[PDB]
């Protein structure tokens, strides 16, 4: 952390943050979400990380170099320590990134290796090769090289991301399932798992062994699971929390930023709050019920007149705000809603869907005060605009996300983040084979455009596939855009140290603080 001389630090340095929900896991490779990546950026660091402003900066290597993007060679920081004192190496990674690709880890992001692209890792997640024949190597304890099959550009941004963290082989393989428990986990990072309660919370302590550890000033941090943003609020005004998750309830916002103006933190966020349309499922297939779900959405009503918080209205799958970036809205979007309506009835129509015999589904969401008012707007404006007709059904977080990989569902609300600031990171979740692929969407002309994007010679080139990619998205529906987000969360007076200037919203606890009074 960096103290700005001056401020005064109080004498008790402890957090309570809320983290939305209880994780899925503390194991980097059987994790997905934002909640769980939140605790594992405490718990373990990967080769490089993100500062308070988004910049990759040194993580568990000191210095890196690439040679035409392809190989990419990092220096391992020689004081670099796991929480037990044993030495962080390069073989650390090779053993970790090995056991993500191994189908038998069943990781949810098997595929982000697919997205950095190393040598053999198609036949690796397929199980025709070994995960040993992954593109990365020891070339000594402290030199780690990682040879891809392409150039790629943004890897230092990639390799940011809590999945690609590495886990104590030794300590994995010892007690297995039981590795991430209070009294067995081993990490690197700035902090250590001190206690966890399932539903009730997880306790992180300053971890000694961390080697930028003298600049860490929160001495312990937990970390809560409340769904409610309601309760999550009211439980930040009574003073039992000073940092609410970055997920605001529609009833109390506006009361919010009139009692606690200095308190409401609302700052552009990459990622995309959309509908996903169960693309394998049947009537779903068909591109014209899709279709129409995605023109009858009114986010004119949903976005400013619902939720009202600060978002944008969403016309695509990528932020058109995201670095690299370079999108317009379909001509779709300039239409007026009674226009759109009129298409997505027709389509609905010709499709076989009339008054009699109207079109019906299931909403599914993940428990929370939020994403219920914003479910049952949606099923609101696509009645009445469509005539069609949704049941409303939520579930807990860990369910929800084992039923969407499942493909249990018919339509559901969901949201995806980017893990770095670059188009790839959102598109890459619709490949046809992507481990994150919730949507269930497989187009072999999308995956060709993707992959054309590193056959590029010029970046115009690669900005330009990515909006041929775009279209090829919207031209099958694949989703239902609702809107790019903003982060909106309150911060106590006394909390140092975030800055709501890092797009992806990748905060270190290391990098906060408690100012005195």
């Amino acid at each position: 952390a960096n103290v700005p001389t001056g401020v005064q630090l109080a004498e008790k340095q402890v957090l309570v943050r809320n983290n939305g929900s209880e994780p899925q896991s503390l194991d980097p490779h059987k994790i997905e979400g934002v909640p769980e990546s939140n605790i594992s950026r405490d718990l373990l660091e990967g080769l490089v990380i993100n500062d308070p402003n988004g910049n990759i900066v040194p993580g568990a290597a000191e210095s890196w170099d690439n040679k035409d993007f392809k190989v990419w060679t990092f220096n391992i920081r020689k004081d670099a320590k796991w929480s037990n004192g044993d030495p962080v190496t390069a073989q650390d990674f090779v053993y970790s990134w090995q056991r993500l690709a191994d189908p038998k880890t069943v990781s949810p992001y098997a595929s982000y290796l697919q997205y950095a692209h190393l040598t053999n890792i198609d036949d690796i997640i397929t199980g025709k090769a070994a995960p040993d024949t992954l593109g990365v190597k020891a070339l000594d304890d402290h030199t780690l090289e990682v040879t891809l099959s392409e150039p790629v550009p943004y890897l230092d941004k990639l390799l940011a991301h809590p999945l690609m963290s590495p886990v104590n082989k030794t300590v994995v393989e010892k007690f297995g399932e039981k590795w991430t428990q209070p009294q067995n986990f081993v990490g690197n990072g700035a902090y250590k798992l001190k206690d966890w309660i399932v539903n009730e919370r997880i306790v992180l302590e300053r971890s000694p062994t961390y080697w930028d550890n003298a600049k860490t000033v929160i001495n312990q941090v937990t970390y809560l699971p409340i769904s409610s943003e309601v309760t999550d609020v009211n439980r930040y005004r009574s003073g039992e929390i000073d940092m609410t998750y970055n997920n605001m309830p529609i009833e109390l916002f506006q009361k919010l930023k009139k009692e606690i103006p200095d308190q409401v933190h609302v700052d552009p966020y990459l990622c995309t709050y959309y509908y996903e349309i169960n693309n394998q499922k049947a009537p779903f297939t068909d591109a014209r019920v899709r279709e129409a779900l995605k023109l009858g959405m009114d986010r004119d009503i949903i976005v400013n007149k619902v939720k009202n918080q600060g978002d944008l209205p969403a016309y695509g799958f990528t932020p058109p705000y995201t670095s690299g970036a370079e999108l317009t809205p379909p001509e779709w979007f300039s239409w007026t809603q009674e226009k759109r309506n009129e298409v997505a009835k027709k389509l609905l129509a010709e499709a076989g869907y009339t008054k009699d015999n109207p079109l019906k589904f299931s909403l599914l969401y993940n428990t929370s005060d939020l994403h219920k008012k914003l479910a049952i707007a949606a099923a609101s404006i696509w009645k009445k605009n469509l005539g069609v007709d949704v049941k409303l059904e939520n579930q807990e977080w860990k369910t929800f996300l084992d039923t969407r990989h499942q493909g249990t569902y018919d339509v559901a609300r969901a949201a995806w983040c980017a893990d770095y600031n670059e188009p790839s990171s959102f598109l890459n979740m619709m490949l046809s084979n992507s481990s994150n692929n919730t949507t269930h969407y497989k187009s072999s002309v999308f995956d060709k455009l993707i992959e054309d994007t590193l056959k590029v010679k010029s970046e115009k080139e690669r900005a330009d596939l990515y909006q041929q990619a775009e279209i090829q998205l919207d031209k099958d529906s694949a989703i239902v855009p609702v809107f790019y987000y903003v982060s909106a969360r309150l911060v106590k007076p006394y909390v140092g140290g975030y800055t709501g200037k890092d797009p992806l919203d990748n905060m270190h606890v290391k990098d906060l603080y408690i100012i005195k009074q």
